[PDB]
């Protein structure tokens, strides 16, 4: 496979040098470009088990065998004493300037994924552009650089999660001797939500900053691909234009959903709207059963609210659903009230938003339970969370040949391809593929490696940890239990699970035997490791270790023989012993 | 090896039943054994790849092949239709109780090795008996059953930590955008230091439940091995009589040191004292630099208190000394005193505690430091944490033939026998072995399980994972930069590295650039993680997962591969890039 490697290496990458770490001639040119100021890829051959193979294999590019080798977009531009010779005469800067088009690379989208492979690519000398547009929402919501994880998703989430979690810190200060009176304290919406969008700029700036020291053209504007190497670009000023690119990257993300409801386009707000929000949610519905809705509806029960969710269903979709009921079952205990197999009709408007005040208006719900009775309440905040979308149609001429899915969504091969060859895409607009921030940065990163620096690895999509950021938390690597016994059949599964309690819940007064961890386990495959569930405080910090290990191969006998850290939760998962078929209570 | 391991299974067990899953004589005697009450090991020899092999070998002991086969202290009693026999005709009871010893095992030191050695031993029918006398501090300061960790040691340390986080929460909770006057707040010690006794007293009474639930003979008395099988015991009533045991486990653990100073034992106090103080400890001298000292002086400043710390010479000897130094800075910074190479002399008191208020005494330290200029300042408090010591001159007789080394700590095979063949030591009084509690345990049940239940499984005391509970946790699971750099060469190592910062500290206004971790790696052997290192809160959580895969022999390229979770602390192990070699700083 070494011929194939070096023919895909050379006709990618667009400033690349062939060296070895001990070659005297190679740290020459490598001085050379640097005091030039020409980034470029490195592949040191001697640092390689193929590299001999490797030197021969070149000569079918450049009619040499030896070291260093400079190429510049797929052809050869010289050995050591060639690349000084364009250097001592003003000639090196335009050479590795010469291209058929604008860029090397055009990504669209400045979000988790398409910051990731831009400022990735531009390392290794790649020409590149990244365009990012913000459609504003319904009621005009706009925000900044860095896309859907920084402005409007995991950052401000997490954010006001913590604002959620250190109410009850409050609460357990006391039993701690702290001394304060809890009948004086409130919570102040606004400061929390400038605290946090005050966080969201210093990112949005530090995004700019990171593409202008990369070198990357950062566009401030709608992208729309119209043919496989041409995007039509529409600036601030309306103003359009055109720019070609080789190679060319989509990760235009997704936005959330709405139900075709009288209303809820007027008078709902999503995720997008919330994190910015000038005014207090106050008393608040939320409809979905998505980790976005709970976990919503989560910090604002937290944060003193009346909250209730509606629920067509069942929660957490897709998630493993004795986890899932048992995060349902903290939420409820804790005050967030649940419309259970109801349905939402139409949302009336009852008061206006006050915008000088910044105070809530008043909306009135109708909807029906699957009994046939009536749900009729009001609320001074709706907040739909009824799952995101990809909108290709925005970015995408239907003319180009890019193969999108039933739900919208870009096929792609293992290494993020289009139908289109030198169209990519990555994040959530790749079809089949985890939604997560991490994901989409390391397709993006790996990405970029394999078209410019020679790379091979592709992005692991298996096995990849989550945690869902609700009042009790809930992180997850592998399969659910469900989906396990489906795969392999009851006989062949077994789970090994425990009830636990965090020490810092003793003296605090919270509950035993409700934080809870489980292993779905193959018995037939030495007990491998195919699911690890936990709930509890710090779920991701707990669970993120041992994605490792299960990555790895992990069996059950890896977790007996490892030995655990006290006083902490996450040892737990290093004595477990209690079988479900067993039939012995999981309390402690 | 089958023979071998039969021989050491029949000798050591006190009840146990070879069987197979399929055999309906089999389930006869289970049912008989389980109706009479009788608890046993079972041995299912159709799950054992070498289970005809041991079929063959049982004939050596009991002249039959066939399953079942029951033995009793290093006899083969009976076939199913033998074992019934003696049921109907009332005889079962006495010959499973038929012994040369009155306990098939004596455990000397009720903590965490020696419980969880004597209730895993009762589990296969071994009778049991645990002895836990606790010697009072020179102050008299006494506690109940659960030894070091329950009751002076991690429970309480981890608690007061809590204590001392939560006055950080209530700080963040503004910026946060709750209202409240932390010019207000105040902590109260005996609060505290009541909601923690209160814990520790349900574990005393759970553990006391849990020796009587597994029939377990608990004697609150001071054990004395006075040969091989005799124990001395000396009750509350002065009472001084001998019993009687097979297998003897020593488990007695260890109690702080006092520097050789005038007013040491007279007028300070030790963790012993600390965690059940009937007074607030307030301006606070901590003479010492190990990991208690640190934890106990860092929780004290974060409860308001005026804390400073002597130390002799470097801080957390023994732990990597770059990661000694940035927990000791994150302290310094934070108001936390250090009188640097500085020896205390003498300690005179100058008020003593008032027993009615509930007040501190004061103290006078007079000391020196290495530049001759001397140390004289006024404490309320004086505590040492100069180390800690086994006490076996109070637990075994010279003429036993226990060896011990130069430290008083037992010499122990890999399996923990002693010199003395049924003799074993758990726990910290093994010489050698890490110091925590989980190994303490995990010995003990192991041990259990050798003896008692045929089981060949030892404890792994390689790459024990450990967390030290400071004002900034730190987390680590293998070796030291150091360590790894002496082991294997400066050149055979490479070190990735990144500071980071808690998602929770951005709002919060917290340090950039503090928060640290490291992996220290093999270049030789694929980049195997010799080390993993970190300091940030919640560090515990964060490694524990880590200590599985690098049981597994984790490698840099495993840690690559694996995808982070979003947003926590430990993804930042996920895409390290950083090395020290290429001088890059570690600043994000
Ligand atoms: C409420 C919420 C909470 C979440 N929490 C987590 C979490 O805790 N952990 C986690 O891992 N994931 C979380 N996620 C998911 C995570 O946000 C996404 O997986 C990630 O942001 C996807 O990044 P992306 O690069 O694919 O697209 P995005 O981050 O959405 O970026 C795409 C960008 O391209 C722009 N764009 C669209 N069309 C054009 C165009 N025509 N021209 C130019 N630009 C265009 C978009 O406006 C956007 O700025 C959360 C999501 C939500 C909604
Ligand atoms: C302040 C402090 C904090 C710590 N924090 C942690 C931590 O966070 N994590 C961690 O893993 N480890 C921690 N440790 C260490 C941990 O406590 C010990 O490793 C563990 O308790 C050792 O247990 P053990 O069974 O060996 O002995 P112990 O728990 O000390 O129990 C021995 C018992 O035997 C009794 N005894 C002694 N002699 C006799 C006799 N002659 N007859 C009858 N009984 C006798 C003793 O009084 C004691 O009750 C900490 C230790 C200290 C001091
Ligand atoms: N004339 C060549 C010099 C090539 C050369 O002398 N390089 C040596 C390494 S120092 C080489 O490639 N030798 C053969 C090999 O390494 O296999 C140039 O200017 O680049
Ligand atoms: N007489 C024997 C019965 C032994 C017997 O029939 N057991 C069968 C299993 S059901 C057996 O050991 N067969 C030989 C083997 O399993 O290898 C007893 O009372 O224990
Ligand atoms: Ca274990
Ligand atoms: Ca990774």
């Amino acid at each position: 496979g070494t011929s194939q490697w070096l023919r895909k290496t050379v006709d990618s990458a667009a400033v690349i040098l062939f060296s070895k770490t001990t070659c005297p001639y190679c740290k020459k040119v490598k001085d050379v470009l640097a005091e030039a100021k020409i980034k470029h890829a490195t592949i040191e051959l001697d640092q390689l088990s193929n590299g001999s193979a490797i030197q021969k294999c070149l000569a079918s590019f450049s009619k040499i065998e030896t070291v260093p080798q400079m190429f510049v977009r797929g052809k050869f531009i010289g050995d050591s004493q060639t690349v000084l010779k364009y250097y001592s005469n003003d000639e090196l800067a335009g050479i590795v300037n010469e291209s058929k088009y604008d860029y090397d690379l055009i990504v669209i989208g400045g979000g988790s994924g398409g910051l990731a492979a831009g400022k990735e690519a531009a390392k290794y000398g790649a020409k590149t552009a990244v365009l990012d547009y913000v459609e504003p929402t319904p009621i005009g919501t706009t925000w900044g650089l860095g896309g859907t994880c920084v402005n409007v998703g995991c950052i401000p989430k997490k954010l006001m999660h913590q604002a959620g979690l250190l109410s009850h810190a409050l609460e357990d200060a006391e039993h701690f001797g702290w001394s304060l009176d809890r009948s004086k304290i409130s919570h102040n919406w606004s400061t929390m939500v400038e605290g946090v969008q005050s966080h969201i700029g210093s990112l949005n700036w530090g995004y700019k900053v990171a593409l202008r020291d990369n070198q990357v053209t950062y566009l401030n504007a709608k992208g729309r691909l119209i043919s496989p190497h041409e995007v039509q670009i529409t600036d601030k000023n309306q103003k359009v234009s055109t720019i070609t690119g080789n190679k060319i990257i989509l990760a235009t993300g997704e936005r959330p959903k709405y139900p075709e409801i009288p209303g809820a386009v007027e008078y709902g707000i999503t995720s997008d709207d919330l994190f910015s929000l000038p005014y207090f949610p106050g008393k608040t519905l939320v409809i979905g059963a998505s980790y976005v809705a709970l976990e919503c509806a989560g910090f604002l029960a937290s944060l003193g609210g009346d909250v209730t969710v509606m629920v067509r269903s069942i929660l957490l979709r897709g998630f493993d659903q004795q986890m899932a009921e048992k995060v349902g079952d903290y939420m409820e205990n804790h005050g967030v009230k649940f419309a259970k197999l109801c349905v939402p009709d139409e949302i009336k408007q009852l008061k206006v938003v006050d915008t000088e005040n910044n105070k809530p208006g008043l909306l009135l719900v109708k909807g029906h339970y699957t009994d046939g009775k009536k749900f009729e309440e009001e609320f001074e905040t709706v907040i739909f969370a009824v799952g995101r979308e990809p909108q290709l149609s925005k970015v995408l001429c239907e003319t180009v040949g890019v193969k999108l899915d039933k739900n919208g969504r870009v096929v792609c091969t293992d290494d993020e391809q289009t139908t289109v060859s030198n169209v990519y895409a990555i994040g959530d607009i790749n079809a089949g593929k985890p939604q997560l921030t991490p994901v989409a940065i390391q397709a993006g990163r790996y990405l970029a490696r394999r078209l410019f620096a020679g790379a091979t690895e592709l992005t692991d999509y298996s096995n990849v940890a989550t945690t869902v950021f609700t009042p009790l938390e809930y992180g997850a690597c592998g399969l659910s239990e469900e989906d396990a016994i489906e795969k392999y059949g009851d006989k062949d599964i077994e789970v090994y699970h425990s009830n636990f309690k965090p020490l810092e819940w003793t003296v605090a007064h919270r509950e035993d035997n409700v934080c809870y961890m489980k292993l779905v386990c193959r018995k037939s495959d030495n007990m491998r490791v195919l699911g690890l569930h936990v709930l509890g405080p710090n779920a991701g910090e707990i669970t993120q270790g041992y994605a490792v290990a299960i990555k790895m191969g992990a069996t059950k006998a890896d977790f007996d023989r490892t030995i655990g850290i006290h006083p902490t939760c996450s040892e737990t998962f290093t004595t477990l012993h209690v079988t479900k078929k067993s039939g012995v209570s999981p309390i402690v």
